[PDB]
């Protein structure tokens, strides 16, 4: 009977198995920490787990698979005495941990014999085991094994099999002197023990790396990888400089005597043996028009050989012009090798050193050190040559040879190990790119293309997402394959550089441009693949009406704060680009959350009146202000460089504009010319920032100093007149924020701030840090930002940066009002920071068998969470980290409003529902993940023991794995807001049986019959576990027409009119057997030592005293004939007095009366003298009463139900005064929120329930009409409260019976017309339940 053994830390060698045996309910057998020498032999009772460790145990029976294969799944025999294992411990399904650590086994069962299918831990380290065999299925459950100090000359065969491991612990095998390359394929395996073995075939370089390092070598043995030659090889420079030329040269040896005519790009495979003995290059010849200067930047890819082209007779300028080359060329390839090599040689002997000394400076800064955003040129990378002479050629290449040899990733490029299938997929590749040139085919090559690429590929070993990426890398290295999938740059470059001819104001129709581009084909069935890389490239961008905006056709040219950006060199078409960005972001203007780098321009709302755009400018008349940038030439420190001129005028100081344009040219800089970002080799910037001097009218501040005042300080004084200061609001309103309310701002007097560790309530995805603090005295959520001319330059930018983030914040923060969502209560510039909204409790992960939080807590959070996520869907805001840890607890108080707020601190709308699905499952369970991409999910128990059906079964959903069927959080929103979500529980299949019963008590809850004769069986339903106590357990006699349970006696009435009595202890045997004149039709117990009253089918009344269970064998009969003959003056020939059966009864008046029917009449048996003394005639003929409860319950007058079976029709009474105070009809199609007044086949109502307050009416379409009572005006009435209905029970037949079974229970018993019995169980709410449900919902919705 024990459930729980726990024998640890005593006196036990021998354990009284015998005793235990008699343990058949058992979950956890817990003999450790003991002597224990002999281990009871196994018997029937469910085990969860086994632990038997640290004893003295030295062998186990082969009786572990016999009794507990079905049960037991911890195992843990580590530590003990243990020679040998039985092949049954293997023969377990249940078995999923096993250890059998630290003993003396010396060899394993055979393999083939074993049933553990579930093993995801075995651990047999410490251990003469041994080489061992394996079984091949563990692959598919094992996680992790350890064999650590074991009898293993080698790895085991079957190791490599053994695909799902995490973790391998092979250590202290001194045998082992070989690690097969099969394990490279343990893909999932990242933990490793490879101490004190030998490995021959895995190099100490390798090793020393890590067991990684091992696997990733182990893969590159088995896919028979090659050493490759082939580098990627880019010729760049000034135009008109001799690219050609120079690699003409170089592939031929010779004076040039033909040099390529006019093109953008030419390829070519050149080839060089030494002067792993040779190399071949991909070289790509990049050059065209000076348009093509910022365009070609794209084709620039990292691990390449770039060869700047210059001319060495043009003079300085050129040398200064390689700046912008070699700033490009490090910004797109940051590990990639450069080369300058230098032309026209033959028209200059000192200049060269001279020249070379000049480049040295670009690249080095002046300590001689790598200057900062420049590729690494040194006297190594230097070279000259002439066009005619050929000086210097061999040299040249020796160079070009010498370097290629040199670049490494691990080893050096020239001879790297490949898998033989990224060159086989490399070979796949250059064959379709060569049959689409042959075909005149689209060049641009889909993912779905390149799938079928590899997998059609012969014996192509690439058989996942990951290998394919890699070598999608190795493809791009090579310069075979292109991504911004690309093959041929040629074809790119020939439709860019068409589109370029085109020659309206720059916005061309949508068709007017599909014929336009016709020229490279231009396949309409490609057309959203072609216009989609036109995108990419900000060529032809999509805009207004189903146009296209095309910045190389922009028109030429056609109180205020303003700003200066200085440029050293303007970027050709820089311009185009920027104003088209700007007016596409404005036209879309007519998110993330928690933090990310993903964010939208949310910082300037207003209403465009007007705009002008043009080649080298935008200005926008918007409602209330002006916005303007425009082209200019600026002069500074006697410096004359390009510029952009930025002003704009607010009448009420929204200076958010300034912001639109600044973050913009930003984002521009970042993405496009990276060139603009960098400092000159002595830290000069190339783009400067000013903002003119308002009292000085020119005088010009540096912006990086008003940023850096803007951290501390407010003013900053001229040095034309520094006893005058100007204040920062006059210099950087974008910074101190003037756009927002004056409302929003804090007052630093009023916040008791300190960034003190112990207040830190943790940290934001944008690398803020929220400290505790207090505003006003109440405790709020302090999110603080946080932050030699280098030094200066470095800290000035990481300032604008944090600004522009907190305006970002600052705007998202201000458009959240639902009641869901942590709200903003201000913000302050000294120091820049938000105050929020605390959490009285911490977040939901701290605060969480099942239902952790209960029934009513959980939904109203689920809902809560499920109301915010909708909301945030409705702003076009998404969570992206919809964790249990940023969702802050208010109060786990059920009567709260709101108990749950979504935070920011501890894509598209899919992966926020499949988070939130995660949640539902937390919430449910209580705990809790790569294999989430795999399709593997967190496992949670079945509907009969998490007992809440409808958000089970929504977390299913959410956790799905196509998003197209996850939901919406406004259906689940929607679909919550009913309470048949929050009502049922689960359902419960009995089957095939009989008759239903069941008893006040939790002994027999629901009892079912079946059987006849000798083959009478029962059932017992467990409706609080949900489970089955007894399965039609056989007790063969009459089929049993009514039961009850009067203390722990069961009385059964049968159809032969005897009463059985079972004394429970298994209803076998029957200890008395009671005679009746008529047939059982119900029974009732009258709390008087007991009087239970047995209501036959000739509508007499039994009455039999009982004493502790036991009643009398004779009894009393009261006949309701008689009284209607004699008390009451009702003829026989009265169809009142017809022979009526008793349908129920019921206890009225603290058990002085008892309510039974007969007919269309009702009588009333007064328990003092046990006589029939009054009757109601609540319906008439033919009609009769078909059940009766006793609403006694709250603060209120006793009152009687009565439904009835032909009118369809409930009446009340008043138990004290017979007065039919109400009369309703349940036969309501549509009942939800009826009313009817109170005076002091598929709508056919079943039987009454009182449940706490409520009265249920379940009808035989399955639905539940729950009546309450209220009072308005003084005068009482009753409403539908809420109409449940579970739609899983739809194809489960008609519903037959129902009743309370306990307290917060109800159970609905349906049957089909096959004979199948099926359980629906809902929750006993009373009013108080609903009404909290509906508040939820109404003041949310309120608020
Ligand atoms: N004198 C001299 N002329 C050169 C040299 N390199 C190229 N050229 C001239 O440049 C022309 C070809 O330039 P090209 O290679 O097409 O420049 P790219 O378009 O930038 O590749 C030829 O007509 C040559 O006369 C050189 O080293 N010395």
């Amino acid at each position: 009977k024990l459930q729980e053994l726990d024998i640890s830390d005593n006196k036990l060698t021998e354990l009284p198995a015998l005793f235990l045996h008699s343990f058949k309910s058992l979950n956890s057998l817990n003999v450790s920490r003991n002597n224990l020498k002999v281990f009871p032999d196994p018997w029937a009772c469910p085990l969860k787990c086994c632990k038997a460790s640290r004893n003295a145990l030295e062998c186990l029976p082969d009786k572990m698979a016999v009794f507990w294969k079905n049960h037991l799944k911890d195992v843990d025999f580590s530590e003990n005495a243990l020679k040998e294992v039985p092949l049954g411990l293997f023969q377990l399904d249940a078995l999923m941990f096993l250890r059998l650590q630290g003993n003396q086994l010396a060899a394993l069962p055979p393999q083939e014999k074993w049933t553990c299918r579930q093993l995801k831990t075995l651990d047999l380290s410490r251990n003469q085991l041994g080489v061992l065999e394996f079984p091949a299925f563990l692959s598919e459950s094992l996680e992790v094994l350890c064999l650590n100090d074991n009898h293993l000359d080698t790895v085991p065969p079957s190791v490599c099999l053994l695909k799902s491991l995490s973790e391998l612990y092979l250590g202290n095998n001194p045998g082992l002197r070989e690690l097969p390359p099969e394990l490279g394929q343990l893909g999932n395996l990242w933990q490793l023990d490879t101490e004190d073995l030998t490995i021959s075939n895995v190099p100490a370089e390798i090793q020393k790396e890590g067991p990684k390092a091992m696997l990733s070598y182990l893969r590159a043995q088995l896919r028979k990888a090659e050493k490759c030659k082939l580098m990627k090889m880019i010729i760049v420079g000034p135009p008109r400089q001799g690219k050609s030329t120079l690699l003409e040269i170089l592939q031929t040896g010779r004076a040039p005597q033909v040099v390529h005519g006019e093109a953008t790009i030419r390829t070519t495979k050149w080839e060089l043996q030494r002067p792993v003995e040779s190399v071949e290059f991909n070289v790509w010849d990049i050059g065209g028009p000076a348009s093509m200067a910022t365009v070609n930047q794209c084709f620039f890819t990292d691990k390449a050989l770039y060869v700047v082209v210059w001319n060495l007779a043009l003079g300085e300028e050129a040398v200064a012009n390689l700046q912008f080359w070699l700033l490009n060329i490090e910004a797109k390839a940051p590990n990639a090798v450069v080369l300058v090599v230098g032309t026209h040689l033959d028209l200059i002997v000192e200049r060269i050193a001279t020249l070379r000394a000049y480049v040295l400076a670009l690249c080095r800064s002046p300590s001689g050190s790598r200057a900062t955003g420049f590729p690494d040129i040194t006297f190594k990378h230097l070279h000259e040559i002439s066009c005619k002479s050929l000086e210097g050629q061999e040299g040249l290449r020796q160079l070009i040879f010498h370097v290629t040899c040199s670049m490494k990733d691990c080893q050096r490029l020239a001879g790297r190990l490949i898998p033989r299938s990224y060159l086989s997929l490399q070979e796949a590749v250059l064959a379709e790119q060569q049959r689409r040139s042959r075909d005149d085919d689209v060049q641009y090559l889909t993912d779905r293309q390149l799938e079928q690429l590899v997998e059609q590929t012969p014996d192509n070993d690439i058989k996942d997402y990951e290998d394919l990426q890699s070598a999608i890398s190795f493809l791009i290295e090579t310069g075979t394959l292109l991504h911004f999938y690309f093959l041929d740059p040629i074809w790119l470059s020939e439709c860019l550089q068409r589109i370029f001819n085109i020659k309206k104001n720059g916005v061309i129709r949508a068709e007017d441009l599909r014929m336009l581009l016709v020229g490279t084909g231009f396949t309409q069935q490609t057309e959203e693949q072609y216009f989609q890389f036109l995108a990419k490239f900000e060529i032809a961008l999509p805009v207004a009406n189903d146009s296209y905006l095309l910045p190389h056709l922009l028109p030429s040219k056609p109180n205020t704060i303003q700003r200066v950006f200085k440029m050293s060199f303007v970027p050709v078409g820089f311009w185009q680009r920027f104003i088209a960005r700007m007016l596409i972001s404005l036209a879309e203007m007519d998110y993330s959350f928690t933090g990310n780098q993903r964010n939208r321009c949310s910082t300037f709302r207003v209403k465009r009146n007007q705009t002008i755009y043009w080649q080298e400018g935008l200005l926008v008349t918007f409602d209330g202000g002006y916005l303007s940038v425009e082209s200019s030439d600026v002069n500074w420190k006697k410096k004359k460089s390009g510029g952009m001129k930025i002003v704009c005028q607010s009448e009420v100081r929204d200076f958010s504009a300034m912001a639109f344009i600044t973050d913009h040219v930003n984002s521009l800089i970042d993405q496009w010319f990276p060139a603009l970002t960098a400092t000159e080799s002595d830290g000069t910037p190339l783009m400067e920032q000013y903002v003119p001097c308002p009292v000085c009218e020119v005088q010009y501040f540096d912006m990086e100093d008003c940023v850096l005042t803007a951290i501390e300080r407010d003013f900053i004084s001229c040095p034309r007149h520094p006893d005058l200061p100007v204040p920062l609001q006059e210099l950087v309103p974008e910074l101190f924020m003037t756009d927002f309310p004056a409302r929003l701002f804090l007052e630093n007097s009023k916040l008791e701030h300190s960034e003190d560790e112990g207040s830190v309530l943790g940290q934001g995805g944008s690398g803020t840090v929220i400290y505790r603090a207090r505003y006003q005295g109440q405790p709020v959520a302090v999110k603080r930002f946080h932050i030699d001319t280098m030094l200066r330059h470095l800290r000035a930018t990481d300032a604008m940066k944090n600004f522009s983030e907190f305006r970002q914040e600052a705007s998202m923060l201000h458009a959240l009002q639902h009641p869901c969502i942590v709200a903003l209560i201000g913000i302050s510039i000294h120091p820049l920071c938000f105050a929020l909204e605390l959490a009285p409790l911490s977040s939901l992960n701290t605060v969480l068998s099942f239902i952790p939080l209960g029934h009513m807590l959980t939904q109203k959070i689920a809902y809560q969470i499920a109301s915010g996520l909708a909301y945030l869907h409705k702003k076009n805001i998404i969570f992206c980290d919809l964790k249990s840890d940023n969702i802050l607890v208010w109060s786990l108080d059920v009567k709260e409003h709101i108990n749950i707020k979504l935070s920011d601190y501890g894509y598209d709308e899919k992966v926020d529902m499949f988070s939130y699905g995660m949640v539902l499952y937390e919430l449910l369970s209580g705990q809790r993940a790569k294999k989430l991409s795999k399709g593997i999910r967190p496992v949670l128990g079945q509907p009969e023991e998490v007992q809440f059906r409808r958000l089970q079964a929504l977390m299913m959903e959410c956790w799905d794995t196509k998003p197209e069927k996850r939901p919406l959080a406004l259906s689940v929103v929607s679909q919550m807001k009913d309470p048949t979500f929050a009502t049922f529980m689960y359902e419960l299949c009995c089957g095939k049986q009989t008759a239903f019963f069941s008893s006040q008590g939790q002994e027999y809850t629901v009892v079912f019959w079946d059987g006849k004769e000798e083959s009478r069986n029962y059932t017992v339903v467990n409706t609080e576990k949900g489970l089955m106590e007894v399965q039609r357990m056989c007790c063969p006699g009459m089929k049993v027409s009514c039961q009850l349970q009067v203390q722990r006696s069961l009385w059964t009435a049968t159809e032969d009119q005897k009463i059985y009595i079972y004394t429970l202890k298994p209803l076998n045997t029957p200890q008395q057997a009671l005679d009746t004149p008529a047939v059982v039709t119900c029974f009732l117990a009258v709390p008087v030592s007991y009087l239970v009253l047995a209501g036959l089918a000739d509508g007499l009344v039994a009455v039999f005293p009982v004493v502790r269970g036991t009643p009398k064998d004779s009894c009393s009969y009261l006949c309701s004939h008689t009284a209607n003959r004699s008390k009451f003056s009702i003829a026989d020939e009265d169809a009142r007095q017809n022979p009526y059966p008793v349908k129920a009864m019921e206890v009225v008046n603290s058990g002085s009366e008892v309510w039974y029917s007969n007919g269309p009449g009702l009588l009333v048996i007064d328990c003092a003298s046990l006589e029939i003394c009054r009757r109601l005639e609540p319906y008439m003929a033919p009609s009769m009463v078909t059940s009766v409860v006793c609403s006694s319950e709250g603060r209120g007058e006793e009152v009687v139900w009565c439904l009835d079976d032909k009118a369809n029709s409930l009446v009340m009474y008043h138990s004290t005064t017979y007065q039919l105070c109400a009369r309703y009809f349940c036969g309501v199609p549509s009942p939800l929120r009826d009313m009817f007044p109170v005076r002091p086949q598929h709508l056919q109502a079943v039987k009454i329930l009182a449940v706490r307050d409520l009265i249920w009416v379940p009808r035989r379409g399955g639905d539940v009409i729950v009546i309450g009572l209220e009072k308005d005006s003084g005068a009482q009435r009753g409403r539908v409260i809420a109409v449940l209905k579970a739609r899983e029970l739809t194809p489960h037949g008609v519903l037959v019976d129902a009743a309370v079974v306990a307290k917060d229970t109800v159970v609905c018993t349906f049957e089909n017309e096959n004979t199948e019995w099926c359980l629906a169980v809902w929750r006993g709410w009373g009013a108080r339940e609903f009404d909290i449900f509906y508040q939820s919902y109404e003041e949310l919705g309120r608020l």
